[PDB]
């Protein structure tokens, strides 16, 4: 169980967490790791059990969740997905920082476990800016843009809760936000680099 | 060597561009996009080799004729295009280069020695494409009519044997996105290693 502390990275989808995470991985090859999640969906060609996912049934996933084996879980497109404590510890055993990129529900689920991650939220400067960035993409209809913005406002309002996040990064500019992210993780990166 | 590029096509606004954006956003270390060449003048903040490769019309025309480009088009009096080298540069990083192009682009890429996976993202019907375009695009009926005629030509061409490796019907974005991931699962496994 010795090794780098996991990082829970959250904030509204589209507000920057994904872009910052890609730069983090690109600039620090061999430092970060993703846990092998469990899923109830059928494996696709080329996917391997124990590497891409632990492919289990709904009955097994529910039994393991009830036993307290998971740090977080959620439903996506008719299938269950989740991160086991063992999968996180497996990344930690490789001297890697396990990145848990989750939504607010995921943050709250992980907060209810005995894991001690660093909690970071990446926020847009405003809901207006998030809306303009999402409108610039053309991935939304007015209705889907509205549903996304309502969920994003709930996330933004909850990000202000005292003690919820260790670091809240306001993404005014990607380079500035990335520098704050690297600074927040500098002590754990240094540990994963020199071991 | 490296992951095969993916050429995503289908009618404009039928889902291909939304799926490409989602693919890139949700994945880490797997997908990449190539840096295009352009003959337009660079603007403030633009950097050669990052935003575009900035070349003259004389050079771009010579290079297109030499077979250096996989696809190209004219826009506002300037040439834009994807070179084979820019795609191979993404492939060299063990990444899947995603190419979002129209039918003409698909046919141009078919004429190169690249071996991409060709995927068409289709609306369930022309009527459903029309209702989706009316909901979003703030357009005139005439402009909607011209777009629907181009879309029907694309839908008819998507049925051509051997043109597309996979034809995904975009009933709903999440369903179409799951099928896109299934179609690329073997190449994603290569990029994940
Ligand atoms: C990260 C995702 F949103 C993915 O985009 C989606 C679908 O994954 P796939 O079936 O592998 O295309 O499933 C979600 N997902 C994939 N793995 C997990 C997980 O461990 N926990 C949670 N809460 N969600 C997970
Ligand atoms: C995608 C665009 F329609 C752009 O919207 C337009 C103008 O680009 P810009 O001058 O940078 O706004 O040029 C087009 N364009 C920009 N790069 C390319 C390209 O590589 N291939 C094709 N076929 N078109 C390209």
């Amino acid at each position: 169980m010795s090794g780098p502390r996991p990082v829970v990275l959250s904030g509204p989808s589209g507000a920057g967490k994904s872009t910052l995470l890609k730069r983090l991985l690109q600039e620090h090859s061999g430092i970060f790791g993703f846990s092998v999640s469990h899923t109830t969906r059928n494996p696709r060609p080329g996917e391997e059990n124990g590497k891409d996912y632990y492919f289990v049934t709904r009955e097994v996933m529910q039994r393991d969740i009830a036993a307290g084996d998971f740090i977080e879980h959620a439903e996506f497109s008719g299938n269950l997905y989740g991160t086991s404590k063992v999968a996180v510890q497996a990344v930690q055993a490789m001297n890697r920082i396990c990145v848990l990129d989750v939504d607010l529900q995921g943050v709250r689920n992980i907060k209810a476990t005995d894991l001690r991650p660093i909690y970071i939220s990446v926020q847009p400067p405003s809901l207006h800016v998030l809306e303009q960035r999402l409108r610039q993409r053309n991935t939304e209809t007015e209705e889907s843009l509205v549903k996304r913005l309502a969920a994003a406002q709930a996330d933004m309002e909850s990000s202000k809760e005292p003690g919820l996040f260790d670091v809240v990064i306001i993404n005014d500019s990607l380079d500035q936000a990335y520098a704050e992210l690297k600074e927040a993780l500098s002590e754990e990166i240094k540990k994963a680099q020199r071991t």
